[PDB]
């Protein structure tokens, strides 16, 4: 593949990485740098294809909705037909061999990504960049939000649309690390969910661990 | 690195803090052929050597080290020009919460993105020391006081599958994207209501920290 994902860390069910850009849909979006230069990094919102019915189980052969800035480099940089990589970052912890309670040890980051690549096909019509952000309003404001209206909005949007660089990306492949200690002896990753299960900053950790088989 | 002018640090050590804070960075570098560019998740540390406090990332090298057998190590080859992405807190800014009209939702969030050239580490000495001040700097910030002297003999036995590096940064751009282009009281509304949970203090802990 195009993500190195060692054995023991692939999601269970294809649904995990579903669940993870839902979850965190502002995603580092890399391209190639022009000549020999670092990649390109924008942090952009991204949502599933709005238009999807039935139960959306594989990344793969949907297409993704975001937006950008116009007046970052990075949307000129794009081109035509770019090769991108899109990545999502879910819950993460430190994890101290002190959990572990064995020596000898090592210690750890226990983490979730997913990395979604294709080709990013900019949408250039007002009306389809229209369409990404009040999908992207529906989709962000009903799972992260405080109940807020976009109706007395809908004018506004049209008033501040053309800095909007809206894209879609058809996932052509998409990859999975779920790094939660898959590796130890089951009474050691235990330890850990149990660790990671006492405090707030590091319980969505634990709750993927305890769904683990 | 595209920031716009409210989102600049008011000071170089928050790019510096925020490394320090979140050291999984997502390292990319160009993909062969115009693929995709190769993204890994590496821990990445302030050089340990650095006495005095560290104010600017520009100058300075980072330390990482990767999996051997991760491709992205091959496909680095040596003098590769890269990124590093770091990630801060961030948290969803729902309009209502301005109590203001018309208006959109943004994210606030905090990266530092640095860039130069990364060179391969082949030493034995400097792989062992790379992953013992990672050890030394991630413990003693996000851990339980664990000694790692018991276990040294065992960094060295698995020593052979770390692919460590040095990251000399020539540039470092940081997006403190934190309400800086609403109204004085709607950035202090955006701020109280982070104020009420553990999701969101991080976020509102950096929006006091502004002038
Ligand atoms: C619903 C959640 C939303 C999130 C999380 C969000 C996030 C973002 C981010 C991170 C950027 C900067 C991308 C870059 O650096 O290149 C951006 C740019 C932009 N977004 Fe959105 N966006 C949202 C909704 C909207 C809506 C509803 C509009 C309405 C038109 C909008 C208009 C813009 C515009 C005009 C820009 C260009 C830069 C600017 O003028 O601020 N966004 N958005
Ligand atoms: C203290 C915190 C540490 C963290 C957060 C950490 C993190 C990581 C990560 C994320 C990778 C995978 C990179 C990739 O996917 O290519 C990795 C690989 C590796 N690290 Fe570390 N590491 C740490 C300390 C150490 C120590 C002390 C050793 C001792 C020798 C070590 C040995 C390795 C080895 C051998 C690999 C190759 C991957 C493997 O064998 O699974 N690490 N490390
Ligand atoms: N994967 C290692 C952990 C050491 C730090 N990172 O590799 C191991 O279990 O040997």
């Amino acid at each position: 593949g195009a993500m190195f994902v060692p054995g023991p860390y692939h999601a269970p069910e294809d649904r995990w990485l579903v669940d993870l850009v839902r979850g965190h849909p502002l995603a580092q979006l890399a391209s190639n740098g022009a000549g020999g230069a670092a990649p390109h990094i924008t942090h952009v919102p991204i949502i599933v294809d709005p238009e999807l019915d039935g139960p959306v189980d594989r990344l793969v052969g949907i297409t993704l909705w975001g937006h950008m800035n116009r007046a970052n480099p990075h949307w000129a940089a794009l081109g035509g037909a770019a090769n991108v990589v899109a990545t999502f970052a879910g819950p993460n912890a430190y994890v101290s061999p002190a959990v572990y309670r064995t020596a000898p040890a090592a210690p750890t980051w226990n983490f979730t990504s997913v990395q979604v690549r294709g080709e990013l096909r900019k949408v250039e019509s007002a009306d389809d960049t229209l369409a990404t952000v009040r999908a992207t309003v529906a989709a962000l404001e009903s799972r992260f939000g405080a109940g807020w209206d976009m109706t007395g909005s809908l004018d506004y949007f049209r008033r501040i649309l053309p800095g909007v660089g809206a894209f879609r990306l058809r996932v052509a492949e998409a990859d999975g690390m779920f790094k939660l200690s898959q590796e130890q002896q089951p009474a050691i990753r235990r330890r850990v969910r149990h660790s990671f299960g006492g405090a707030e900053a590091t319980r969505a950790v634990a709750g993927l661990m305890d769904r683990l088989p």
